[PDB]
């Protein structure tokens, strides 16, 4: 299967990433570095995440030993939710170039549709508990992504958590200069999102999933929760193809025409991971895997439900 999957701005981005949101300050430099070495050449970042610097500094070394060239590398990262304002995305952008080590990302996602109040802390809470909404609504937002193609800081952009309702605020936006390039979701077999995923896909938005091991790291881990790595199910199907969970959890959206970005600070399964280019799943594999879907979430939200634009109260 052919290694990327080309842009609706005309650019080319690996199907495979190395995903950093856990990833600790401490390990995740050796990560990047190593993933890079096994033949990484996207990795997925966020300013939320606290390790952009860390990651930056793999990054920046693997380009002094020519390990890989800049133009072979493709970096994205996300706006955070407290920087939707117009007058904050530019340096929010910055901040994040700066820590990577960057003259340009190659993809800035707006990381949930959900802007909050603007502050130090990244989620602002009221006397009560609910998170501090930012008047500044998705469009807007939009427009102030666009100004950064057109700085030269980015080479594309797109969003991320958007429902199809938000989707299509974008593309319906009056004036719209530039299409979302991606639309980043959580997607696994317990969350196979066909509706979205189609609709996205019909119109030219490639979709990149999320939590794909369905996120076993995740700090609201409960032990109620199904687990994908441990179903019986998925391991007879990674079983019969010679294959471990992960590399069946990481192939299956590969073959949906998604972008996949897995999680790991372990050398060996950043390694492993990786190794998911030599095998197919079948057709008959692929709708089993989609029949174990249940609309369960990793990112859930459950503390912005109220926001006027939660994404996840409408079907898809
Ligand atoms: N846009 C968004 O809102 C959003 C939300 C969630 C995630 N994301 C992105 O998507 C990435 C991936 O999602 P995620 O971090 O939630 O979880 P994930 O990739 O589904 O799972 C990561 C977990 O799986 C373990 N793991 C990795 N490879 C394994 C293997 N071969 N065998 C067994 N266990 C393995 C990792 O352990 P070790 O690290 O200890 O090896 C870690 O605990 C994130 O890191 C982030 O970049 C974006
Ligand atoms: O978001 C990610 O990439 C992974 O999860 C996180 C990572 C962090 F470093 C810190 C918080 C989260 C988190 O709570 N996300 C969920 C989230 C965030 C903002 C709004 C909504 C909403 O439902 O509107 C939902």
């Amino acid at each position: 299967m052919a290694s990327r999957i080309l842009l609706n701005n005309g650019a080319k981005m690996p199907i495979l990433g190395l995903g950093t949101w856990k990833s600790p300050p401490g390990q995740v430099t050796e990560a990047v570095k190593v993933a890079i070495d096994v033949g990484y050449r996207h990795i997925d970042c966020a300013h939320v995440y606290q390790n952009e610097n860390e990651v930056g500094v793999a990054i920046q070394e693997k380009l002094r030993e020519q390990v890989v060239k800049r133009e072979e590398l493709f970096i994205v990262s996300k706006l955070w939710c407290t920087y939707h304002e117009k007058g904050l995305v530019k340096g929010a952008c910055q901040k994040t170039l700066s820590d990577l080590k960057l003259d340009y990302l190659d993809l800035y996602l707006i990381h949930w549709p959900t802007g909050f109040k603007p502050g130090k802390e990244f989620f602002p809470l009221d006397e009560s508990g609910n998170v501090v909404p930012s008047d500044t609504n998705i469009l807007d937002t939009w427009a102030a992504m666009e100004e950064l193609v057109d700085e030269g800081l980015v080479k594309a952009i797109g969003i991320s958590n958007f429902n199809h309702l938000q989707v299509e605020m974008i593309l319906n936006k009056p004036g719209l200069k530039y299409k979302p390039a991606v639309n980043q979701i959580e997607c696994h077999p317990y969350l196979t999102q066909e509706k979205l995923i189609q609709y996205c896909q019909s119109k030219g938005i490639v979709v990149t999933a999320y939590s794909p091991l369905g996120s076993p790291d995740r700090p609201w881990a409960k032990p109620e929760d199904p687990s994908l790595l441990e179903d019986p199910r998925i391991k007879a199907i990674a079983a019969k193809h010679n294959k471990t969970t992960a590399q069946v959890l990481i192939r299956f959206p590969m073959q949906r025409n998604l972008v996949v970005i897995p999680k790991s600070v372990t050398p060996e399964r950043i390694a492993e991971n990786f190794k998911v280019f030599d095998f197919e799943l079948s057709s008959q594999d692929m709708t089993t895997l989609l029949s174990y879907n249940r609309n369960w979430r990793v990112c859930g939200g459950l503390s912005c439900t109220s926001h006027k634009d939660y994404p996840f109260h409408e079907e898809f």
